[PDB]
């Protein structure tokens, strides 16, 4: 079974491209990472940095999570990310996404021993 840490890697980690994220990127990635099976997941972010660099965020700037929990952390440096957002014309099972590349600070929720990212909260 998939651990919370593994689910985070599946949903949010893409170290393979630095930031080319073609116009096709989100359409392909949302599908391949199995985020279009139950429904079209409406919003998702992929981070183009090393797993070590993202895991390190759990020891960086402690900030409140959107849900009010205290276990969120903001990266000290900007990171290469791609936001995927479902279009209006997207109809399941043909999930369609707008691909947006940017360089922003990420905010992740961390849990466990080892203390690792388990949720992507925001980018700022
Ligand atoms: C704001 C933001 C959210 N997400 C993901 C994390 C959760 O799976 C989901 C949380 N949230 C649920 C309610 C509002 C829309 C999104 O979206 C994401 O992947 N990147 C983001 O920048």
């Amino acid at each position: 079974k998939e651990t919370a840490a593994a689910k985070f890697e599946r949903q949010h980690m893409d170290s393979s491209t630095s930031a080319a994220s073609s116009s096709n990127y989100c359409n392909q990635m949302m599908k391949s990472r199995n985020l279009t099976k139950d429904r079209c997941k409406p919003v998702n972010t992929f981070v183009h940095e090393s797993l070590a660099d993202v895991q390190a965020v759990c020891s960086q700037k402690n900030v409140a999570c959107k849900n009010g929990q205290t276990n969120c952390y903001q990266s000290y440096s900007t990171m290469s990310i791609t936001d995927c957002r479902e279009t209006g014309s997207s109809k399941y099972p043909n999930c369609a996404y707008k691909t947006t590349q940017a360089n922003k600070h990420i905010i992740v929720a961390c849990e466990g021993n080892p203390y690792v990212p388990v949720h992507f909260d925001a980018s700022v």
